[PDB]
């Protein structure tokens, strides 16, 4: 029951975490990513374009909101000195987008994010969110191994 018995417990900030164990199929339909070091981008380019091949965009609009709202970005502050830092890094070959930007994507688009973890393709054990929406007001990602993400879409 993803929309009543999961028990979100305080992470940091607007990010909170559970333990919830369900078949992803039975709630999403799975589209995959390219298995490259921008999956995540890739995830969330699925959600805003209805294609992965935009990834570039979600990264830059990800960069201009760490300038513009630098302030409502904790999370980001624990890693990054100032908006100069993050674009520099964030431009990096081999950068891997993950919690960092699901604090900034939450914020910059006014909605839940949520990674939900699976290691056999089949059963989700755990969860972590960005926002306090459930899953069918989320950007659902599956969060497999090597930090893999791809895009899940609510059945």
């Amino acid at each position: 029951n993803l929309k009543e018995n999961i028990v979100w417990e305080h992470v940091f900030d607007n990010c909170s975490q559970a333990n919830v164990v369900f078949s992803y199929r039975e709630f999403f339909n799975k589209e995959l990513t390219l298995p490259d070091g921008n999956c995540f981008f890739r995830a969330v380019s699925t959600f805003l374009y209805d294609t992965q091949n935009g990834w570039i965009e979600v990264k830059n609009m990800c960069r201009e909101f760490a300038e513009t709202n630098w302030d409502e970005l904790p999370g980001v502050h624990q890693y990054f000195q100032d908006p100069e830092h993050y674009a520099r890094e964030s431009k990096r070959e081999g950068y891997w987008g993950g919690s960092v930007e699901a604090e900034i994507l939450s914020k910059l688009l006014k909605l839940t994010v949520i990674f939900w973890k699976c290691e056999d393709d089949v059963w989700v054990t755990q969860g972590i969110r960005w926002g306090d929406g459930n899953y069918l007001t989320a950007i659902n990602l599956l969060h497999i191994q090597f930090d893999h993400f791809d895009f899940l879409v609510p059945i």
